[PDB]
C-alpha cells in the first residue's frame, strides 16, 4: 500500500512509520473553493487564483489538521538549491500573503514544535525528512533544477554539519510527483543530473527516442539521498504519478501549465 494514504477530506496522510510523531502529509485537489482550471483545493497564491479563494482552502487544511494558518512557514520556492531552517519566529511567513514568504529558497527545516512547514506542489518532488530522535523535520521541492542543484543533499549535509544529526538518524519519505511514465526531457536536464550521482551509479532515466529521456525525478533523488549517507531502508517512496492520477492532483504538465497546486506540509504538534 502506498506511504501517502487518503484521508477523510481532501488529503493523503504520510503513513511511513518513522513519520508517525508528525503531521504530515499532501492534499488533494479536492474540497475548496477555487475554479476553473484551479478547481477546488489550490493551494498556490502566486498561480493567479483569487487570493480570498486560495487563503480560505488554506484555512480549510488548517482546520483539518487542527494546525492554525497563523502557524505555517512557506517559502518562495525559485526552483534552486537552497534551504533555510526556520523557527517560530517565522510563523506566519507566506502564510496568507506570498510576498512575505522565505524568499530564495526551496527547502525549509524547523526543530521546534508548533511550526507547519508548508511548499507548493504539482509534479516537481516533494521531500520530507524526519529526525524523530532529534525533534527535526525539514522539506524540500525539487524539480529538475532544484534536483541538478542538489538539494536533497544539502538538506542532509545541513542537517549534519549544523545540527550534528548523522545521516544515520534521518527518514526520508518522497512524495507523489511525476512519474517517467509521463515526464519526458532533453539531453540538457539529464547533462545536468548526471554531475550529481555517483559514478557507477543506475542512471535515473531511460532514452525513449533519440535525445528525449523518461526522467524519474523520485528515484533522482533517492540516488542522492543515498549517496549522502541516508540508509535505504530509511527512504521511503510514494508510487503515485501527478500527472496519471487526474482525480486527486494538479500537474503542470497534464494541465498544460494552469492549474492549481496541491500543499506538502510537515510539522509537529504543540501540546
Ligand atoms: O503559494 C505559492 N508558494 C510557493 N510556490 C508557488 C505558489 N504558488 C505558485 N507557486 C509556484 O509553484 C512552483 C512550486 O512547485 C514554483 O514554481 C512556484 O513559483
Ligand atoms: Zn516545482
Ligand atoms: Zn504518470
Amino acid at each position: 500500500p502506498d506511504i501517502f494514504q487518503q484521508e477523510a477530506r481532501g488529503w493523503l496522510r504520510c503513513g511511513a512509520p518513522p513519520f508517525a510523531g508528525a503531521v504530515a502529509g499532501l492534499t488533494t485537489k479536492h474540497g475548496g473553493e477555487s475554479k476553473g482550471p484551479f478547481a477546488s483545493l489550490n493551494m498556490g497564491l502566486h498561480v493567479g487564483d483569487d487570493r480570498t479563494d486560495v487563503v480560505n482552502n488554506r484555512r480549510r487544511l488548517a482546520e483539518w489538521l487542527a494546525f492554525p494558518l497563523e502557524r505555517w512557514v512557506c517559502c518562495e520556492q525559485v526552483h534552486g538549491a537552497d534551504i533555510q531552517k526556520v523557527t517560530k519566529s517565522d510563523r506566519g511567513n507566506g502564510a496568507q500573503d506570498f510576498a512575505t514568504a522565505v524568499p530564495g529558497v526551496d527547502g525549509l527545516y524547523t526543530d521546534e514544535a508548533g511550526v507547519l512547514l508548508a511548499l507548493c506542489f504539482a509534479d516537481c518532488v516533494p521531500i520530507y525528512f524526519v529526525a524523530p530522535s532529534a525533534g527535526l523535520v525539514g522539506l524540500a521541492h525539487a524539480g529538475w533544477r532544484g534536483t541538478a542543484g542538489g538539494i536533497a543533499g544539502h538538506m542532509v549535509w545541513l542537517w549534519q554539519t549544523r545540527e550534528h544529526i548523522a545521516p544515520s538518524d534521518i527518514y526520508v519519505a518522497i512524495g507523489p510527483a511525476i512519474g517517467p511514465c509521463c515526464y519526458t526531457v532533453d539531453d540538457r536536464v539529464v547533462d545536468s543530473l548526471r554531475p550529481t550521482l555517483p559514478p557507477e551509479s543506475p542512471l535515473p532515466w531511460r532514452e525513449t527516442s533519440p535525445g528525449q529521456y523518461a526522467l524519474d525525478l523520485k528515484e533522482a533523488n533517492r540516488l542522492q539521498l543515498l549517496a549522502a549517507g541516508v540508509p535505504n531502508s530509511h527512504i521511503y517512496v510514494s508510487e503515485r504519478c501527478t500527472s496519471c492520477e487526474e482525480a486527486l492532483f494538479f500537474s503542470h504538465r497534464r494541465d498544460r501549465g494552469t492549474t492549481g497546486r496541491m500543499l506538502a506540509f510537515i510539522g509537529r504538534r504543540e501540546e
